[PDB]
RNA sequence: AUUGAAAGUUGUAGUAUGCGGUCCUUGCGGCUGAGAGCACUUCAGGAGUUGCCCGCG
């Protein structure tokens, strides 16, 4: 929720709304947002670790629960 | 957004190569299921009986 916006300037906050200070564009925004959550796609399929030319290591995700 | 903030203990690596469970070896030689032995002894197909009855080439 925080991408792109600045830490010291969460809102901007001119007109009397505390809408989000996006000093970004919004459209390369959520482009960053999907980047970022299709990160997460080689991360439970067996990309973690070392020595994945030796090893590769056996993986399945067995139970989870997000919100 | 906590003396926290940025961060791969990282990348490349075959225990591998040749190595006969191998060569010889009889389950072999001798050996009577053999000798004795009545399907024998008694026995009627048996006792009765009109081819029957009439006859002019």
């Amino acid at each position: 929720g925080l991408v792109g916006i600045p830490q010291g300037l969460p809102v901007k906050f001119e007109e009397n709304q505390p809408r989000p200070n996006i000093v970004i564009d919004p459209n390369e925004r959520k482009a960053r947002i999907e980047s970022a959550l299709k990160a997460l796609i080689p991360m439970l399929s067996g990309y973690i670790g070392a020595n994945l030319a030796r090893s590769f290591p056996v993986f399945k995700v067995e139970e989870l629960v997000a919100i």
